[PDB]
């Protein structure tokens, strides 16, 4: 699969909100907002999965810096979180 890291999420963005923003893009599979399992609070980022690399690439480019709940989406290829 081909996976996007979606950053700069408003802490009020839940799974439903994130999924609704990406649901209709070609090859979309799923979306999840990350939250701190010791507090329950959103980490302000999430992931969106696709069957196709080209389709994940286009969804990223289409949504890059677009506003969701007042905050610009900061999108990149999913990768190990640093530091």
């Amino acid at each position: 699969t081909f996976n996007l890291f979606v950053g700069d999420l408003n802490v009020n963005v839940d799974d439903e909100t994130l999924r609704n923003a990406f649901k209709d893009f070609p090859s979309y599979l799923s979306g999840h907002v990350m939250w701190d399992m010791q507090t329950g609070s959103s980490r302000g980022y999430g992931f969106v999965s696709f069957t196709s690399q080209d389709d994940a690439q286009n969804a990223m480019d289409s949504m890059q810096g677009q506003d969701l709940n007042g905050r610009p989406l900061r999108i990149n290829w999913a990768a190990k979180l640093e530091h």
